[PDB]
């Protein structure tokens, strides 16, 4: 009945003169530290966002346990008068370059006024590193030159939440997972769907990567072995969508429901999901966390799925945190003191009232497989 034993299991952002919500986790290899970025909201309100706060932490080996040092906000990633929200990390492992891209909404302007207005007013913003966090560029917001003839098309839309993916492709492309309320029907309300921003000259322009089955939200990418794009996007079914695409996230040919992986019964609830070199047929396996309750948000689980992309592989959930669990971002870590895969995992807990860090390998979630 107790959550998994782990490796660590810290409080890095805790509410106080603010509440913190929507964590994102970025593991810099060369580093062996992580990012955790969160929103700084006034309230628990998604309209009382305001800044994106940061903490890098390091990862210590004769300890295998991680320190982080204080937070700060990313005072550079925001528009005049506008708030941030949704941080999706991502480090180009060509060029060195780390992007943080957020969303930039006018004030106190809800998400919902938006879409029953069918008007967006929402700005893809987005901010370079070339010092691992220290400091940032001006943010620059990509609006224009990623949606512009569609920015009409959509009610409203939003990146991640989550880091990032880097393809193996040729080009080395950069992929932002996201979502968007398009408007199809005159009467008919507008209907989100996800997708992918894609990039392949380093963050140079961009470019819509298509869309995929009808009702998919918050969502996240992953590669695995040609080569696919595998995406695990939120639902307001009862269940968790996933998809695949065979050429670089531009579109994606097919999409499945998966009902091993459940969701909550409002509009489901952000997950995560991520792959990672395979222990023993496939060159990669894939690791998911999201809540494993049917009627509310909570007891954070964490799924396996050792033949990727094939929806029944997924494994049965280990509990990782009994309780109020919300939002989460994963992180693959490399190699464990105990010679299975590490994991960097950031979950929303407790009434989001703290955001936790937890690390774990392999091992410890799924020792049947050893
Ligand atoms: C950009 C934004 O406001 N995102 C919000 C998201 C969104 O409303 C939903 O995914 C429908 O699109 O919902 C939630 C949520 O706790 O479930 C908090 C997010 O901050």
């Amino acid at each position: 009945m107790a959550s998994l034993p782990v490796l660590q299991k810290e409080s890095v952002f805790q509410s106080g003169a603010h509440a913190y919500r929507i964590p994102a986790l970025l593991y810099l290899p060369g580093q062996q530290s992580l990012l955790a970025f969160a929103e700084q909201r006034a309230s628990k309100k998604d309209e009382h966002a305001e800044l994106i706060v940061l903490r890098r932490g390091d990862y210590d080996a004769p300890t295998h346990q991680v320190q982080w040092q204080a937070q700060e906000v990313v005072a550079q990633a925001r528009l005049d008068g506008h708030r941030s929200m949704n941080p999706c990390p991502l480090y180009d492992a060509q060029t060195g370059t780390l992007f943080l891209f957020f969303i930039a909404i006018p004030g106190q302007v809800t998400e919902q006024q938006q879409l029953q207005t069918r008007a967006n007013v929402t700005r893809l913003c987005q901010v370079t590193s070339t010092d691992h966090g220290r400091t940032w560029s001006s943010p620059r917001d990509l609006t224009d030159a990623a949606i512009g003839p569609a920015y009409r098309e959509w009610s409203t839309f939003a990146v991640g939440p989550g880091h990032c993916l880097q393809l193996n492709d040729r080009a080395r492309s950069l992929v932002v997972p996201a979502y968007a309320y398009r408007k199809l029907h005159p009467i008919q309300r507008p209907i989100p769907s996800a997708f992918c921003f894609l990039s392949h000259d380093h963050g140079r322009t961009w470019a819509r990567g298509h869309f995929v089955a009808q009702d998919t939200l918050e969502c996240q990418v992953a590669e695995v072995e040609q080569r696919v794009v595998t995406l695990n996007a939120r639902s307001h079914l009862r269940a968790r969508v996933q998809a695949q695409s065979t050429n670089d996230g531009l579109d994606f040919q097919e999409s499945q429901l998966v009902k091993k992986l459940v969701e909550p019964p409002p509009q489901g609830c952000q997950g995560s999901v991520i792959s990672f070199p395979s222990p023993r047929s496939p060159a990669q396996w894939l690791l998911y966390t999201h809540p494993t309750h049917s009627w509310q948000r909570a007891d954070l689980g964490a799924y396996l799925n050792p033949r990727p992309p094939a929806p029944e592989a997924w494994s049965e959930p280990v509990l990782l945190a009994k309780g109020s669990c919300a939002y989460s971002d994963l992180q693959s870590m490399g190699t464990g003191p105990d010679g299975s895969p590490l994991f960097g995992c950031l979950y929303e807990a407790n009434d989001y009232e703290e955001i936790v860090f937890l690390m774990f390998t392999l091992k410890q979630a799924f020792p049947a497989e050893y």
